């Protein structure tokens, strides 16, 4: 019917989608700086205040921990009861959701330029410096490789140990996460106008030219077609 | 009497009107990336190479410098002899001509969402955020239909062959990806404030009005409840 | 492979050059629907909210009223203090700037097919119906005849009372304003690839064939030579 079941009021705009935990608790971040945990009936289970607006959806670990990045520059790990498990400070805002690896390692990009890998107990496992701010979420390959784009124009493939597997130079800032095809091909769009297809070894498979910047990730069809939007007003379907 | 006096070939389409200098010189930008200076007899005085297509007409200051924006993202200041005076870098393409203040400041807009005021020596006086139009990744239904929301305010349903299956008109730009439910209902938020529920055939099933723009995708719970946040501060829970 | 399977136009957000008032204020219309008044120091003087994107530059009249068309269908009249003086509702989006006659009448085209004549107090003096959307501003000859091209392919010559003086058929949509020579000749470019020169009585003086569509208005040199760019790649100089 499309009728309102309930509405929950936070202090400022909600910019990131909510996420539902396994017991039905709904979590949403708000530009008022708080992460909210809402019961299915619409009543606040708890709030948790960070220092500034939360732009990115939170992410839930298998033990129920809630991970959220804040414009205050910290990644917060929050217990299911709303108490603080730990906080991990990067130097500038965190604009995109963290990602959790198989072993529970939490990867998060920061506007300070680094990709951070954080242990389940909150200590730094390592950092990886790039040229400029990281705007989009990292993506993990089937073999444990962590791919991350940077406003430095480069796509970085990072080993689980923190060392560089390789980098790939595009002409201009990358604003969106890459996507991994069925055969390990890594697709990523750049402000240079090109959609790039990278082989798992870091070599360029091909590149597809549009007229203006590509600002959202591509998505891959059942038959492997890659669909990408461009700032030139078109959606492109590209043969593999 | 309508006879050809001459013709001047460039690389690609000429999109904008030419501009005539004080001394009869005709300036014209080309999609070929170049700014051409043509003499009154049709011979070429000089050309000037930008990195990408020029879409808009150049402007001439009082001292004769020729200003021209390019899709390469730079505003170029050209001396009357055809040498570069300076260049001013923005993040994305410049699609409209600059305009010049009385004190000689050059104002230009960029696809990076800003209006730039540039001092006549090519340094930045200030910038003003004018609002970037955002677009989101497309989404694919399980029958193959590709769904993408547009800054013109439509959700487009595109068939796998590239033909339009239908379009659904919302009142303002759609900034976040649609989300499809079990029964195939297509959910999408608009900057007009509504969450829309579309049937697979492109007809409206219902609409749910919130106070302000919806900027992030909705999420469906396991019992069918639709959750969505709004720029009005609320997270709304909606029945199917 | 990496070759293009197809492309689909999803609607490009258009923006127009800013306009400078006589006190120094810079005016820009935005994708988000606002007209922004920016002080010369880069601070915001005010913002005026329309319902959808503004695609054409504002125009300022004698008394300082600021006129701006919106994709919400309305032509707006704003006071220098950013208050609404009046609004005028057309059937569809307004894509090109208005023009002000010598007697203060405000002329504007609409995607609904009509050219509207509006009094400085917001009431409708008349409306002229053409077959398809009006994409480019009208032009006023020195005897007060108002010329407007239309996507229906005709150039229309309208008397100041709103009655058709004459129409002139070209083969396809006219996208660019016409231009009037000193002897009264009306020059118009068509998507049929021809530059038309039209006598004040609506008879055809001549036509000049380029290879592809003409997207921008011709410009007349001081010696009468007509310059016009073409999508065929050339700039043409044509004798009067």
């Amino acid at each position: 019917d499309g009728t309102e079941k309930w509405r929950f009021k936070t202090g400022k705009a909600i910019e990131a989608s909510p996420v539902i935990g396994e017991d039905g608790t709904i979590y949403v971040g708000s530009n008022d700086g708080h992460l909210y945990a809402i019961n299915p009936d619409g009543t606040e289970k708890w709030r948790f205040k960070t220092g500034k607006a939360i732009e990115a959806s939170p992410v839930i670990g298998e033990d129920g921990t809630i991970y959220v990045g804040s414009n205050d520059g910290h990644l917060y790990a929050i217990n299911p009861d709303g108490t603080e498990k730990w906080r991990f400070k990067t130097g500038k805002a965190i604009e995109a959701s963290p990602v959790i690896g198989e072993d529970g390692t939490i990867y998060v990009g920061s506007n300070d330029g680094h990709l951070y890998a954080i242990n389940p107990d909150g200590t730094e496992k390592w950092r990886f410096k790039t040229g400029k701010a990281i705007e989009a979420s990292p993506v993990i390959g089937e073999d444990g490789t962590i791919y991350v784009g940077s406003n430095d124009g480069h796509l970085y493939a990072i080993n689980p140990d923190g060392t560089e597997k390789w980098r790939f130079k595009t002409g201009k800032a990358i604003e969106a996460s890459p996507v991994i095809g069925e055969d390990g091909t890594i697709y990523v769009g750049s402000n240079d106008g090109h959609l790039y297809a990278i082989n798992p070894d870091g070599t360029e498979k091909w590149r597809f030219k549009t007229g203006k910047a590509i600002e959202a990730s591509p998505v891959i069809g059942e038959d492997g077609t890659i669909y990408v939007g461009s700032n030139d007003g078109h959606l492109y379907a590209i043969n593999p």
